[PDB]
């Protein structure tokens, strides 16, 4: 039982997630109310507190809430699968997006497509979709295929490739992925970024100071309160995807810097 603003790992809890996870327990259990700053600190500081550390912080029920937090961990929250997909569209419209603005590649190879549909549909980029088992009634747009690298590693070879959950033997050099380590040899991790080429709007919060909110107001690195929010909404759906076991992983030669001088 859980709420579905706690279904995360507590890794990735905030500092207001805990004060959540206090409040929620204190009603769960019935236990001493407890003032929400006794635990000020976020997940991630919260699984480095020994269960005496509790103790000391709320002697009424610190011992409780430590147990409650070690069956948390040992058997994790499911998360919601609507959630889940929203996430991971998000995700892949924004890492497909930046990867076609930062490279200019003239052609998309999407492998694992089976519904004819560009989670990019407004680049510039002529795209072309494969899989194994095309929906009937998009197969007319799709060439029916079984990638395998020992058959394929010398096509598609022009532009880029989109393996979107298709999990095929081994990725080719020139490939964007996410699958839920062999395989990915040809490529890296993808790491965190947002890129946004939206219009900022001023009507900031908390200020947002991060090196990978790749818009133009953080050029000067005042972010603007428009951005600042859809960064915020941007984490929480990549750490949803992450938490959910996902990973990214892309061309070697992908470089944020390509990101940041598209603003000039
Ligand atoms: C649209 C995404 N899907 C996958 C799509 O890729 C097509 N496909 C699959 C492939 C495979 C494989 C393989 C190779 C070695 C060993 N064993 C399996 C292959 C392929 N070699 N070439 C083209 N096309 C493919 C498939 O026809 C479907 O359309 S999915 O199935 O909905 C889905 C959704 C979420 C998931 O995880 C959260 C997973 C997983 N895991 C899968
Ligand atoms: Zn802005």
């Amino acid at each position: 039982r859980l709420p579905a603003h706690l279904r995360l790992q507590p890794i990735y809890w905030s500092r207001d997630d805990v004060a959540q996870w206090l409040k929620w327990a204190e009603n769960e259990f019935s236990l001493r109310p407890i003032d929400s700053n006794t635990f000020e600190m976020n997940g991630k500081a919260l699984l480095l507190l020994t269960k005496e550390d509790f103790r000391y912080r709320s002697p009424h029920s610190g011992d409780e809430l430590y147990e409650l937090l070690q069956h948390i961990l040992k058997q994790p929250a499911a998360g919601d699968e609507l959630k889940i997909n929203a996430a991971c569209r998000k995700v892949q419209h924004m890492v497909v997006k930046a990867a076609l603005l930062a490279d200019k590649f003239p052609v998309l190879h999407d492998i694992g497509n089976p519904k004819a549909i560009k989670c990019v549909p407004q680049a510039d980029v002529e795209w072309k979709f494969y899989d194994a088992q095309p929906c009937s009634d998009k197969a007319y747009k799709i060439e029916e295929l079984f990638y395998s690298y020992a058959t394929h590693s010398d096509k598609f070879t022009d532009g880029v490739c989109l393996f979107w959950n298709c999990n095929v033997d081994r990725y080719p050099a020139n490939s964007i992925v996410c699958r839920f380590k062999s395989a990915f040899v040809n490529l890296k991790q993808l790491p965190f970024f947002y890129y946004s080429d939206s219009p900022c709007e001023s009507h900031d919060y908390v200020p947002l100071k991060s090196a990978t909110c790749i818009t133009r107001c953080n050029l000067g690195g005042a972010v603007c309160r428009h951005h600042a929010n859809e960064y915020r909404l941007y984490l929480d759906a990549y750490n949803m995807m992450i938490s959910a076991g996902f990973s990214l992983w892309v061309y070697k030669q992908f470089d944020t810097y390509n990101l940041w001088n598209t603003f000039t």
